[PDB]
């Protein structure tokens, strides 16, 4: 990564940052989770530490091909947005970036610093990251086991796990804020169980979760 | 975070502050010394890294998503009592921060850097950090499963375990210091076993907890 | 921490640090030694890491609220010697500090780092650490089941484990060094068995503890 | 390795850097992430680091000799190209380096450092890094068990499994981008089982692998 | 510690120094391989530093008083050659250290690192240490079970074993270098079981210790 | 060790290259990786370091005199070559160094990092590693348990293993590149089974190992 006296000096990636996301993927799998940590070991990363990451994931090919497909998508769509003009590359300046520059396949270091530097800065890193997190996003959509119309609390099911399981697989849901905010309205009420439905249709339509929770505590 | 030649100059979350806070959260659940610990790893830290932080939580989405609302309850009373003014940001300046810019939702690293950093300082991750304490005392108090009214030392329990148990449901009680201090004047030598409540209550009232400590070590 | 081009420089108290700690009381309870890996980890520490420090302790609610009076009695005899003035903060000068201001409560981060760094210098860390080590000494008192005039040495056991287990209990003694040279110039050869009582009797007052023991080795 | 003020530094190798290979070598084999983490750990790498990390290999001497004879041709064909002239080294110059200089054999640690920093600079480092990396991808070639050829979807199997299965072998498969596509084309919608795979022609030549894997879900 | 810009800067001990150390005594209580430990870990350690590995050592508390008594001594041989002179510590100067300064009993931190960084320097950490490692002698003299003078070869035993066994006993007595030559030079062949002290005596008074075992390898 | 601004500055032996080396003597013994593993973990090592690395082996003692009469040898050539002029000390200048200084052992800190970074610089460092390297082949070639005569394929064996084997003996042999070639041209093809030696014999002498080994990949 690159860390900023003023300026941004480069630096290799740690050993622990690469064992602790090898860990992370053999552990977890893909799980959102697994994208935070990603995001959180990559900050301010080039494209060659995070291809670095990438690669010394063992096993999971078949996301990692779905992961390669989504970013030779969105570097086609860069490429279709940014067209590069032929010509030479004048005395202290540097070439545009193509889609495949970004995704680090065809750059070095040396440019990969060069743009991540520059005022004003094309952060390659941070657009390789966002494509990157999008297919990972992806991922985690086709490996969710459970859909969220399906998170239905038990009988004696305690109301702080039934939350506890709907949260968890809303957030593998691949839908807008406004359409999580709508399930949140309706689906979380509507699928407790009756004792316990009761009460939080008493409470009101416009209750914050730690209401509703302290609410059905006792049931 | 962010460390101070003189100057502040920015860094990134190491991968074992991250290691250690979701082991903190694996192991220990929600409990003030999963507060302590968060604000340890996260001194001098940026709404990234604090953000960074809540998103590698795995599981506990109820209590995440508490977190949330009141995070959201603080930024709008920020934007409530700080009214964003319409105009074009002029040269040299940085412009006045939203509630969701605090929580990091809405505002770049480099945003955030400049606030701390400028002079006048605006402290947007000890801000973020106060709302993210809020929320979690919030959660410690309701998944606290005793009362400190319940607490009561058993016939042959040694004093000291007692007081062990005292001290630990109200450290996770939600009361101001004055009303703490009336539980410990009242209820620590009210709940007491009769043997060594009738010998404290020979001390007297203005005893220190190592003499009463020291008074039924016998009993 | 602070550690010292020249000056001294601000840094966020390390996650080692903190999982060396927390697994030092996890494991250790309370014990001399205990109190010296807290000076070795606190080495330079601000008011804000001592308190870090002692807020991640889990459990041993009993020995933190000792401790948390205690730090209230030497504040108050700190305000006591050093009475605050009332009046208005000249520029280019700082406030004198109160007991609560020593023990971080009631200062902030750049305060402690002022009275550390200015010269003259105000050690607020090495201030509130002595007390923090006075009441962890009381702790250490209180919790000591044996007292150093039980330590007697069995009919068949090794001089050697005799010596362990005598300065042992003699390091969590409350005692000044004369007291405790006093213990060891009479209970030491008092309250050995025999065989080797009469060998040591047979050396003189004036022995090392190096002579005592190869005295008594084949016995 | 050596790291980028603006300057190049040299810096030791780290010693969880040599664990972190040792131990990935002695649990992984010889596998496409093995050579992803080997190109990981040794960023910025010189000659001699890169020797490190493979004279530390315990066992696997095989491997480690074909790796040697790969790098003495790498090394005879750049002696081919590149011919040394005889004469003497001017002040303020450098010797033009041959194979076993880029090996690190021949060459001191002055020699390499001076050969990267310089300008223009020689990187001899990346240079004996892509020898490496080329014999390494012939021991993988060799220690591969399967071959594409073989790897079919069994009655029963789940897609996603097969398509595991198909990329891991794929990964370590010697050829190039081209034969991969084609691979890609033929080979994996060829060796589905009957009722994946009639689906997968009923959705048509062009689909990606998130809706070849969409599709077959079920099945 | 201190670590050399040029200049020398003060350092805090880090934390997995201290748990080396405390895992090194824990471990392998106390033999010659614990001394090199200490010195390894203790290069450029300050009398605070030192302090700070001995009193973190739990248990072993005949020992540790042993090395206290042994520091004592060796202070007062300090106070007896170098005797304080009465008077006013000059501007621009610093006092000459007591026996008990050295030991960081009786002096600061400061005070330390100014004894150290001064021109000419005051190595109090280098003499508070050399008695460390002379009391620490002491201890593993007393300590040692076996004497050089019982270690004999087995009659089935392999004389490299038996070499083991020589030079690690050998290693613990407390002899100057011409003693132990001695030792070498007689007890070795002299305890040598007869099939190949005879052969070693075929060999001649001055081979060395690699053509001995090479010598008795077969028998 | 010392680490190159542009000026080398002096720096103390990290934690856990002590550790890693313990715990690889203690693992390994002493086998060429554990050589590797030294000349790794002592990258610009001082001869402080190095004896800091050698004295910190516990047990095999054996191994380690005769490690100290091999450096007593080189540095006895040492002093024979390069005779000390008895003479004053310059202003300015330095002496130079002993077999004894090479050693560290009548040498310290000060004059081994002078004579380091001199220029000329004498690079006492390296040399007394070279020494120490030179008593460790001494070493692995003692304890090496197997000739390379000895290394046969077994009727069964697939011819992988047997190279693994042939080259783990080969490694560890005491001789020159050239003949290491011959027994490399000789021996490997002579000791197979004869129905792996008759194919090799078919391919030719001037086959590669990655040729013999596809080779007789079937057999
Ligand atoms: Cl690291
Ligand atoms: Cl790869
Ligand atoms: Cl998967
Ligand atoms: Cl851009
Ligand atoms: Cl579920
Ligand atoms: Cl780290
Ligand atoms: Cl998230
Ligand atoms: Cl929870
Ligand atoms: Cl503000
Ligand atoms: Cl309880
Ligand atoms: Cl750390
Ligand atoms: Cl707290
Ligand atoms: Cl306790
Ligand atoms: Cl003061
Ligand atoms: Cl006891
Ligand atoms: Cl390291
Ligand atoms: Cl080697
Ligand atoms: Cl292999
Ligand atoms: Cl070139
Ligand atoms: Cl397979
Ligand atoms: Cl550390
Ligand atoms: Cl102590
Ligand atoms: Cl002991
Ligand atoms: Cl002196
Ligand atoms: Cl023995
Ligand atoms: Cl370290
Ligand atoms: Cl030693
Ligand atoms: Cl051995
Ligand atoms: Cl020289
Ligand atoms: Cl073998």
């Amino acid at each position: 990564p690159i860390v900023q006296q003023g300026q941004m000096v480069h630096q290799a990636i740690s050993p622990r940052t690469l064992n602790a996301w090898v860990k992370v993927v053999e552990e977890k799998a893909f799980s959102p989770e697994v994208i935070a940590m990603f995001s959180a070991l990559s900050e301010g990363a080039t494209p060659q530490d995070l291809n670095t990451m990438l690669n010394t994931v063992g096993g999971h090919q078949a996301a990692m091909q779905m992961l390669k497909e989504t970013i030779n998508e969105e570097a086609a769509e860069w490429d279709r947005l940014h067209p590069v003009h032929a010509g030479p590359i004048a005395p202290g300046q540097m070439r545009e970036p193509r889609g495949s520059d970004i995704a680090g396949t065809t750059s070095t270091l040396q440019e990969q610093i060069g743009w991540m530097t520059h005022n004003p800065p094309i952060p390659v890193g941070e657009i390789y990251k966002r494509w990157i997190i999008l297919g990972l996003n992806k991922i985690v959509r086709m490996y969710s086991p459970t859909s969220i119309l399906d998170i239905r609390q038990g009988p004696k099911e305690p109301f702080r796990d039934y939350v506890d399981r709907f949260y968890k697989t809303l957030r593998a849901e691949q839908a807008s804020q406004e359409v999580k905010n709508w399930m949140t309205e309706t689906l979380l009420v509507q699928n407790a169980n009756p004792d316990c439905k009761t009460i939080l249709k008493a409470l009101g339509p416009g209750a914050t979760l730690e209401e509703m929770m302290t609410a059905c505590q006792g049931v």
